[PDB]
């Protein structure tokens, strides 16, 4: 577990030798670079990596139960093997939001941090949402925040030109706000139909 | 020195052929068609070439001391041999702004005419805006007017996908607004870390 305040030069962090059942890392990244591209790594151990707002991170778990947390811009996620927690603390914009390549069955996927008005959903909530058979990106946000998150935070999810994503709703009218309601994207089809919100953690099934 | 008033066809003015030390052409573009293709070539002589605020003046002066200036709109300079002067007299947009082509050492660029709020350094102001490995346009713009130019305009610059560009701010906020502050593009990487202000004048070195 390594403390690395005010260490603002990093842009590689590399701890991907490492190698226990639970030989665990700690990492935050310090970096304030605006627009900086930060490759984050780690180890066979329970890790805990974390990036930073102002960057464009990489982030790798190795084997093992990590947690991987968003702050803010393009971020890039690989939990490897094992029940991979992505901790998503920031909203994001349109453009810069965190992509998670290998989203797996049994990895989760902590929402806590962007229930800006109350607490998601809680059920099983998994009925994808279906548009038509040229529906833009743009289309299929705006019709997954179409509902009321204004006293209540409201989770959806579809599926778009060959990748999936999740979106959270803290907004009135049925336009996605780049500021307030939140995307997240996973590569490839993935289906969370059977898969359950736990508090505001999404278990994938 | 050609007096070209109310000649408002002319797309193409074309002296490139010319031959002195110092067979001097002067040209105005009198050309008011909204979103024109304009090209004005020099020739051997010390040439003053003006554009037209309307178009997209590709502007040439060959060999000599060439003056070649911008007015509006998105324009492509290149002095060729001889310390040219690149007079700058319009603010532009962050769209329609003017491209110098092979701005280098000798050659000057006079921003008297976009000292909109007093009058520019006056140093060798120097240090080039530094960002991430893969920081936006947008957010480099951002970056280099974050200052206050409200009193008095201020020169920064930087250096973004392999081209060097100058900045004026003359705006409150730390956002570059494409009114009145301004940006101008240089093709290739030009350090101008060494390079001094004259009055409002920047001398390549
Ligand atoms: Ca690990
Ligand atoms: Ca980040
Ligand atoms: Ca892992
Ligand atoms: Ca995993
Ligand atoms: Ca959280
Ligand atoms: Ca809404
Ligand atoms: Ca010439
Ligand atoms: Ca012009
Ligand atoms: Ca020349
Ligand atoms: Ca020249
Ligand atoms: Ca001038
Ligand atoms: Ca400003």
């Amino acid at each position: 577990n390594l403390t690395n305040t005010g260490n603002t030069a990093v842009t590689s962090f590399d701890a991907s030798a490492v190698t226990g059942t639970g030989s665990a890392v700690t990492f935050v990244s310090a970096n304030t670079t605006v627009g900086e591209v930060v490759t984050i790594r780690g180890g066979a151990g329970a890790d805990s990596l974390t990036g930073s707002a102002t960057a464009n991170d990489t982030i790798i778990g190795g084997a093992g139960a990590d947690t991987l947390v968003y702050t803010g811009g393009t971020d890039t996620f690989t939990g490897g093997t094992g029940a991979d927690i992505f901790d998503i603390n920031a909203i994001g914009t349109s453009t810069a939001f965190v992509t998670i390549t290998d989203a797996a069955v049994g990895d989760k996927l902590d929402l806590v941090g962007i229930s800006t008005n109350g607490a998601i959903a809680d059920g099983a909530f998994g009925a994808a949402v279906t548009l038509g058979a040229a529906a833009t990106l743009a289309q299929y946000l705006d019709a997954a925040a179409a509902g009321d998150g204004s006293g209540t935070s409201v989770a959806k999810w579809f599926q778009f030109g060959g990748d999936t994503y999740v979106v959270v709703d803290s907004s009135a009218g049925a336009t996605f706000v780049s500021g307030a309601d939140a995307v997240i994207k996973l590569t490839g089809l993935v289906t969370l139909t059977t898969s359950a919100f736990a508090t505001e953690v999404l278990t994938l099934a």
